[PDB]
């Protein structure tokens, strides 16, 4: 109709009008109108069928089919597409069907078909693997936590061995020890690691103002990323700051900081074998970093992170705590499903600014400043200093 | 911000100011929007977080909450919403935030909470019944597609005895005889019967022209409503038609019937125990009805339903397919999710109007016309005669 092609031009050009930010904002307003007013019957009809897009996905991917469709010059047929990948061709054609119904890809005026932007975006490794990830690892906790709930009489769930994950997948193993027998889940997160979330901590972070006076000599630390993965926040610190001194130091297990060597500098930042469970063994760092970490454990464990921190900071010393600090109330979808599903699968939980200030007074910790670079969602680093 | 609010205010009128399908005609444009709109990191958290939605919805159901939240006369604490339903405080509280940010339900200034419209939805027993299928039945056949089709090489899948299902439930039943194996899975079913979809064919089936000069006498039927349900066809018919002569007749298994009598009106509408895989007893009746029935098949048994009824047929009679008519390019989602549903459970398929055309002359049965009754997503009253 006239209308909602008016609608869809008006609300482009706004789109383009703001920031990214702007455009998260107008996202998740165009969410909550579509759940407004979609009728009883839609409402049970969409959550009944959006499930499909999971599946589809996982199918698209084992295919191929995202990255061929991404480099391809011309529209393709059904049959070309089948032919091409090895899939039959009447189920190639309902499976594309589908996904341009969902815009997994475009359907030209004469059926055939061509990339739209989440084709591009299922093709790039990193997210391909997170929605892998969605499909092999998430779905199944979350198919078994009703029914884990309801045989255990709803308990408040606080135990990374006593959750629905242990029912999803038989085990008596908490989801870390388990994840190190499955080798296929292994290769999939580590491709999942090579994804780097846009926009970081340094958008926003001032980093000289928190710096201060503190000097690198004789021979000192300027930031230690704990858990680090591939390094991308210490890739990022020295390609924005190329001329503060102090040692950049990536921290992780063995197998990872191998994994990151094929992209890390050929100078300038350590790659140094360390289980944050043990005690940190860089002393009087200026940064000691932790992006996406904590929000993995239930309190005890995370507790446990930071106090084998704490001995190593001197009065200068602080603690970057990088991670949601979802609010107190109105928090979006994007924060309360992650928090679903990391209590259904790792015990733990997302937490709110007063939150993360109890369990980092637990070990000593006072909140000195907090940094957000996210909006809605809220993403923060938040800085602590002993006392 | 304020332009968040601005859009909003303008979309809620423009759906005020039209009907039905044009507010389905924007909720599709708004969901195109979200999707055109978001970045590759919102699609791959959007992809693995809207599956929360099905899980919660659940648990929401097993615990009574959402009908208890649709009789509140007042704001209720995440506290006493879990002392009243028995569930842990902390856990009710989490599952309260995410279900506010995805308006399950709503979340007031001073974080208590409210009904909303889908709250009110999940409290309704049918409705509810289509989310609890949506998580018991389709989710694991969802869940099982991809590797099944991965470990037969991606086949066109067209037999009820060989797709996902049997992956999903370890059995060589097909879905329906299984079903039928499972007490609690056909209660629901039961509940899930008694939602009456709107609008319906009585809508515009222009059923004083298709009659023309039929004659009732002797004892003939006017409408026999196969694998009827509730009978919700037959109950709109005599409400819409009162004086037409002719019986109205509604026919499906026995426990079905039994289910139905509880709102079945007292005279004018019959209740025939009858198979649609065996002979069609009633003869000559002016028209067989058969609504969303075909589309649980594949063409051979579909074929084998629509031939059982050929041979009772006079020059007169009529079969009415009421089912779902998508289009051969652009079909939305609520009509290609099906497909993939019904595709992995049941080994069938939406059909073109083209493909019920050559599923139906395969009986020998010819398309008279064609009354559609919904928008976008096309359900129609397809009237075929015999030749
Ligand atoms: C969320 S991922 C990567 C987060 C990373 N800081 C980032 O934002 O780029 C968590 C990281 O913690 C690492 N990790 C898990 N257990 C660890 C341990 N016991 N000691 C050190 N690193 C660990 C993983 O190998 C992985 O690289
Ligand atoms: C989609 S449901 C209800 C459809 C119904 N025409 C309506 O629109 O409400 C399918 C119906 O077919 C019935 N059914 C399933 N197998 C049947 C059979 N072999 N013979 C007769 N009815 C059957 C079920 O009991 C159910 O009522
Ligand atoms: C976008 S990739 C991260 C997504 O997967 C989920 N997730 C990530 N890592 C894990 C993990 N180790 N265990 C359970 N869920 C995870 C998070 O909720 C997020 O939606
Ligand atoms: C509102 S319920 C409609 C849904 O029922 C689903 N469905 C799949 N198999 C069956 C079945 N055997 N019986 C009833 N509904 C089914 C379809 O996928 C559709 O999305």
């Amino acid at each position: 109709m006239e209308t909602v092609a008016a609608i869809k031009t008006l609300i482009q050009q706004l789109a383009q009008s703001t920031d990214q930010f702007g455009r998260a904002e107008i996202n998740d307003a165009l969410r909550e109108l579509q759940y407004s007013l979609e009728t009883p019957f839609d409402t049970v009809m969409r959550m009944s069928l959006d499930t499909c897009q999971v599946a589809v996905a996982r199918i698209g991917s084992d295919l191929g089919l995202f990255k061929h469709l991404s480099q391809c010059a011309s529209p393709q047929s059904a049959e070309e597409l089948a032919d091409h990948l090895g899939c039959g061709r009447e189920l190639m054609s309902r499976l594309l069907r589908y996904m341009a119904s969902v815009r997994m890809v475009q359907q030209t005026d004469d059926i055939k078909y061509i990339s739209s932007n989440i084709t591009q975006t299922l093709a790039v490794p990193g997210l391909e693997a997170g929605m892998r990830h969605a499909f092999e690892n998430l779905w199944p906790v979350l198919m078994a936590l009703p029914d884990f709930l309801a045989e255990r009489k709803y308990p408040d769930i606080v135990d990374a061995k006593d959750t629905a994950f242990q029912k999803a997948f038989n085990t008596d193993q908490d989801c870390f020890h388990w994840l190190a027998t499955q080798p296929t889940r292994i290769a999939n997160f580590k491709v999942l690691l090579t994804d780097e979330r846009t926009p970081n901590f340094l958008s926003t972070f001032p980093l000289e103002k928190e710096l201060g006076s503190w000097s690198a000599e004789p021979e000192k630390a300027l930031f230690v990323d704990i858990g680090g993965g591939m390094g991308h926040a210490c890739i990022r610190l020295r390609e924005k700051y190329p001329n503060q001194p102090g040692r950049v130091i990536l921290q992780d297990l063995p197998p990872v900081l191998q994994a990151a060597q094929a992209t890390l500098p050929l100078s300038g930042i350590e790659s140094m074998p360390h289980n944050f469970h043990t005690p940190q063994p860089v002393q009087g760092a200026k940064f000691y970093f932790l992006r996406l970490i904590l929000r993995d454990f239930p309190d005890h464990q995370a507790l446990e992170i930071l106090q084998n921190i704490v001995p190593a900071m001197d009065a200068e010393s602080r603690i970057v705590i990088d991670d949601g600090v979802p609010p107190e109330k109105g928090a979006r979808w994007a924060e309360t499903g992650t928090d679903i599903c990391i209590m259904s699968a790792l015990g733990s939980k997302e937490r709110t600014q007063r939150q993360w200030e109890e369990l980092a007074a637990k070990a000593g910790l006072q909140l000195q400043a907090l940094y957000q670079y996210t909006w809605p969602v809220v993403n923060a680093a938040m800085v602590f200093s002993l006392q």
